[PDB]
DNA sequence: TTAGGGTTAGGG
DNA sequence: CCCTAACCCTAA
């Protein structure tokens, strides 16, 4: 498997998920948007990465 | 099922 | 290259 960078839209979905359902509600956020090929753990890790990059 | 530490691969 | 974002491991 070849790792896949996060698109701007995927990151934006995740940000709106945190707004709508709260940090740590990763499985609810995943089901609220058409994430294709991202697990709830993937979202948790991406959020950590976005926090560090200030997004 | 998520939090947090650890791992690795691919792009800057 | 080699650093770091995208991954993995696992307690609770």
């Amino acid at each position: 498997y070849t790792r896949k960078m996060w698109s701007v839209q995927e990151s934006e979905w995740l940000k709106q998920g945190v707004v709508r359902y709260g940090v740590g509600h990763w499985e609810r956020i995943r089901s609220a948007f058409p994430f294709a090929g991202r697990t709830a753990v993937n979202l948790k890790d991406r959020w950590r990465t976005m926090v560090k990059l200030k997004m």
